[PDB]
Order: C-alpha cells, then sequence, then structure tokens
C-alpha cells in the first residue's frame, strides 16, 4: 500500500512476497522485511539487499566476506541500491530509497545475502503503474 511494501521471511528460507511493483506516483519507497520465524540469526538471519539482477551474485558473494557485523553487505557497495540489516527472529527493518535510482523497463532483485540465502531467497522488483 502506498510507496511501500512488506516481505515476510521465515525458517524455511523464503521470503512471502515474490514481486514487488513500485508505483510511478512514489518518488521514495519503503521496504519492511519481517522475519516471522523463530530461529536465531546466527543460524536463520535474514536480510533485503536490493540490485539489479545482473549484480546479484556478485553482490552476494562480496557480501558473505563482510560478516554478520555488517549485515552481509560490503560497506558501500556501489552496486547495492538500498538493503536492510540482518535480523533474526521476532523482529523487523525497513529502508526507504530513492525512486530515482531505478528505472522503467529495468530488472531488479531483492534477495538475502546472509550465506547460501541467495539461491533460494530472491524476489523482482521494478517501476510499474
Ligand atoms: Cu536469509
Amino acid at each position: 500500500a502506498q510507496c511501500e511494501a512488506t516481505v515476510e521471511s521465515n525458517d524455511a528460507m523464503q521470503y512471502n512476497v515474490k514481486e514487488i511493483v513500485v508505483d510511478k506516483s512514489c518518488k521514495q519507497f519503503t521496504m519492511h522485511l519481517k522475519h516471522v520465524g523463530k530461529m536465531a540469526k546466527v543460524a536463520m538471519g535474514h536480510n533485503l539487499v536490493l540490485t539489479k539482477d545482473a549484480d546479484k551474485q556478485a553482490v552476494a558473494t562480496d557480501g558473505m566476506g563482510a560478516g554478520l557485523a555488517q549485515d552481509y553487505v560490503k560497506a558501500g557497495d556501489t552496486r547495492v541500491i538500498a538493503h536492510t540489516k540482518v535480523i533474526g527472529g521476532g523482529e523487523s527493518d525497513s529502508v526507504t530509497f530513492d525512486v530515482s535510482k531505478i528505472a522503467a523497463g529495468e530488472n531488479y532483485a531483492y534477495f538475502c545475502s546472509f550465506p547460501g540465502h541467495w539461491a533460494m531467497m530472491k524476489g523482482t522488483l521494478k517501476l510499474g503503474s
């Protein structure tokens, strides 16, 4: 609703939403992430990272090497448009980004960069109204 969306992540390594459509009327957009499971962030942590589809694996790979304290996102990665912190069960986080950083027709992927999660936790985000 409005210029925001909510994605729930669980203990089975899955997002409940696979596609997010950003309305052209939005100048800013907010992504809310909820970890609805009961596992600790050291075993089943989740975040939400947004990049062009092409940059997915590269960003997830470098992110793994950043560590948990860095929310598994390489500090100052220019390929990441927006990202939340890594959360454990019973928690949540939000991230707001500039819609101008998004282009029509372009393909964007949101995924979890916690080690090994990217291969199963991913969705598509795009501008469209
Ligand atoms: Cu995850």
